[PDB]
């Protein structure tokens, strides 16, 4: 099951459409001015990938530490909120 960090977000479809307009326009050579415009809008659209993917990467690092410490954790019977 292939699913990249941002591919699972709804905002990725807006990116995929914006980058498609760019890659199609540059491949077809329709208008040299449209390339410069769509390159600039692509940087905004692609940045949403880097933004979400950075959040998921950082969360993974912190959550991995939270799972590791749970094996080395001391034995203490205290009433805490535990989700499952």
């Amino acid at each position: 099951a292939i699913a990249s960090e941002f591919s699972s977000l709804p905002s990725y479809a807006a990116f995929a459409t914006a980058q498609e307009a760019y890659e199609q326009a540059v491949a077809n050579g329709d208008s040299e001015v449209v390339l410069k415009k769509l390159k600039k809008s692509l940087n905004v659209a692609k940045s949403e990938f880097d933004r979400d993917a950075a959040m998921q990467r950082k969360l993974e690092k912190m959550a991995d530490q939270a799972m590791t410490q749970m094996y080395k954790q001391a034995r203490s019977e205290d009433k805490r909120a535990k989700v499952t």
